[PDB]
């Protein structure tokens, strides 16, 4: 099964929803090269013991969705902004990672050093508690049965599971320190930031993986739970998802200026780097 | 806001215990404390609540901590001292939450929470109960009279509940009571919160229909059951059947969890159910 024919149409349409719920463009945050090769000297440093190198090219193409997603008129610590980037590309590591070679008891310390390095004390355990819980899931839910209940039943159980197994949760945790602001702070800490932000997270990056994710019997994909062979029952299901992603986008709305924008420059710029020939 | 549920509210227990009768079936049991745990427990939350000015009888602390004794597990406890704790948090928070908001002195109640935490769990637990804590009553005291809730609580039950699972407390629950079943499973749901997303609405649909005419007589909003205009039978029943359906598609998921897990989840949501009804 595949989403191939509906793919320009899809991406014509969220672009069209971007354009007229959330109107502003993302932008780049710029990293001298100084920094990138701080970021990258840091990745390669955290994956070595797992026996890991990787070329600049692939940091530099795990790092877009950072720099893309992140909101760049609203930063005030580029050290914590730093540490996203490292501890976003060395999970994408460990996630691309054969399973069989995950060895917790080396890469835990390595995320607990990033984490020391660029944030504070409380901010530090904080980042790291996410990261933590976001790899610890992720080994747990491994064929569990959970899983297949909470991914087949319903959007909405699905959307429950993905919270944590898209890694929103993490990423609000260790991205409140960038932004230093105390209502922000608060909502990523009681995690109603990623509950806000799930859907539309989810929503585009299943839309672009599902091809990839059937061809490997993965599960965790909101697509599988419509017939996408019938083109009629696939545009109702789109439809539907479309129709959440603004119900969330008008809700955010409501939340104080800075973190409506940081949570809107997330969902459009994750977006715009998931569709991005950078990213191919 | 004149509006109530007494027309339903013989029907309403009877269709919530046929549904826990069918749907989970293990009947929930009492956890037992000593009565020098019970002394102890009380001591702890007349300590936390002393320097607000707040004189509380053992029979109201005893009235809140109902809620601890029966919906925890006995069967899967393995560390009292962790579920001391849970029933002392619990209790000071319900005071601390019956109190009227312009005596909140977070200077004087957060360091009594942080005490609580340091004298019954280990180094790191007692950070995580702290911090669930901590974010719980900072949520409060943000989201009063503010537009994000009115938006959350008004918008569709799912927009609700989202709002609901730090808000009606469960998340800040299964932080501190983690450590009383020591499961890892369980600690791991816990902590990322798999835990309370999966039994927000079996607690919130209970704890709304019970507390609806006090709280709209309040104008308070956080209640599924505004969602609805509950002085229509028939729309009342209609939203009634959909968040009966609701609670049962989640203990249905919740049965696919691990044995302790689901027994731990299972006994929260029945367990809040029958305090509820006593109380
Ligand atoms: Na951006
Ligand atoms: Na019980």
């Amino acid at each position: 099964s595949s989403v191939r024919p509906y793919l320009e149409e899809c991406t014509r349409r969220f672009q069209e929803m971007f354009d007229r719920h959330v109107v502003t463009r993302p932008t780049k945050v710029e990293l001298t090269d100084a920094e990138l090769r701080e970021v990258i000297d840091d990745c390669n440093a955290a994956v070595a013991p797992l026996g890991k190198t990787v070329s600049d090219e692939r940091w530099i193409s795990y790092v877009g969705v950072v720099l893309w997603s992140q909101s760049p008129r609203h930063i005030k610590d580029m050290e914590a902004f730093k540490a996203v980037c490292v501890l976003n590309c060395v999970t994408f590591v460990w996630d691309d990672m054969d399973p069989a070679l995950h060895d917790f008891g080396l890469f835990l310390p390595q995320l607990r050093k990033i984490c020391e390095k660029y944030y504070g004390p409380e901010d530090a355990e904080v980042a790291y508690e996410a990261a933590r819980a976001f790899v610890t899931s992720d080994h747990m839910f491994r064929d569990s049965p959970i899983k297949a209940a909470l991914c087949t039943t319903s959007p909405e159980q699905y959307f429950r599971f993905r919270v944590t197994d898209i890694g929103v949760d993490f990423w609000m945790k260790m991205s409140y320190p960038i932004y230093r602001h105390p209502e922000f702070t608060e909502h990523a800490k009681t995690s109603l930031a990623a509950r806000m932000t799930t859907r539309g997270l989810t929503i585009v990056n299943d839309f672009y993986s599902y091809d990839r994710e059937v061809s490997l019997g993965q599960i965790t994909n909101c697509f599988r739970l419509c017939d996408v062979s019938d083109e009629t029952a696939f545009k109702e299901f789109f439809q539907a998802r479309l129709d959440d992603m603004i119900e969330d986008i008008e809700c955010i709305k409501a939340f104080d200026q800075l973190t409506q924008d940081v949570f809107l420059d997330l969902i459009y710029g994750n977006f715009v780097w998931t569709t991005s020939n950078k990213r191919y």
